[PDB]
């Protein structure tokens, strides 16, 4: 049963609390400190991207009951005037900023989780590489049979991981633009990474190799 002025003064309150908390989220830009910080913000993004056209409707009609307002003769112009322009002025602001702020922010969460694949990876080659590292060839029939059954677990486990390891060189790539990789800390973890893997593999190919070659010669030495 609200009057169209109580209609206004009650529709501008609830703009002016959701216009707040969209500028408190645009002001926290620089706060993605972590990936559940940088998750934490992207939710509210997502909420914000969603609802951006639903207010954008909204303001259209509490624009118009403004009108209605100003043009029947009221007695609060201009407290009327002021109240619309500024909800119609930090929304334009929400409206221009938020898909850039969202698009840097996706930024920061595809960073720190490409720091948490790095980190995962360089564990996953450093324990392969302590695996890999055997001199034993067999030294009869059926321990080379076994080290062969065991070796091509190994290449099964490895094969699989060549996409794992280019994903952190390919974002490592799509990355290259920011300060935090640039740095050379992190340019050289890569390039020790990169070590790392095709000393793993050369050992690994190495490996297999002499597998085969031991095999031939037990089944005539046996």
């Amino acid at each position: 049963e609200a009057s169209r002025q109580q209609r206004f003064n009650t529709s501008i309150r609830d703009f002016e609390f959701w216009l707040s908390e969209a500028e408190t989220l645009l002001a926290m830009k620089d706060q993605a400190r972590d990936l559940a910080s940088a998750g934490n913000l992207l939710k509210k993004h997502q909420l914000l991207e969603r609802e951006m056209l639903a207010r954008e409707d909204a303001l259209k009609d509490l624009n118009t009951l403004a009108e209605d307002l100003l043009s029947s003769g009221t007695f609060n112009v201009d407290q009327i005037v002021k109240k619309k322009d500024n909800v119609n002025k930090r929304f334009l602001n929400v409206q221009e900023l938020a898909a850039a702020h969202h698009e840097k922010l996706k930024e920061a969460y595809a960073l720190f989780q490409f720091f948490q694949d790095l980190d995962d990876e360089e564990s996953w080659i450093e324990e392969k590489l302590i695996r890999v590292s055997s001199q034993d060839y067999g030294r009869d029939l059926q321990g080379v049979q076994n080290l062969l059954k065991k070796h091509k677990r190994l290449e099964g486990e490895l094969v699989a991981h060549e996409p794992a390891i280019q994903n952190v060189l390919d974002m490592a790539e799509k990355l290259k633009d920011k300060a935090a990789v640039g740095q050379e800390e992190i340019q050289l973890r890569l390039a020790q990474f990169v070590e790392h893997w095709e000393k793993l593999k050369e050992l690994a190919k190495a490996r297999g190799l002499k597998l085969e070659e031991s095999l031939e010669y037990l089944q005539f030495m046996q």
